[PDB]
């Protein structure tokens, strides 16, 4: 593991480091919700 | 060591082992050497 790290250096072990997991997704689908509230922003901030 | 292998593979570790050392080194600067052997074989062989 020294004679591989003295090849590749010291960044590329760290940086290579697994992050991704399948329980960490989020999902928007809904418009129907966020329409609605962007809607009402508008109607009463009305002015131009 | 188990995660650098899974990423790289089994080849790439292995291939990358060290080979040079300073000590095999050959040095060939005898040519008055070869060029006297190198005659006599003509001399004793000529036929064309």
């Amino acid at each position: 593991i020294d004679l591989v790290t003295a090849e590749l250096g010291s960044d590329w072990p760290r940086l290579v480091a697994p992050t991704f997991d399948a329980r960490k997704a989020v999902v928007f689908d809904d418009r129907w919700a966020s329409a609605r509230e962007d809607l009402v922003k508008l109607w009463l901030a009305e002015e131009g």
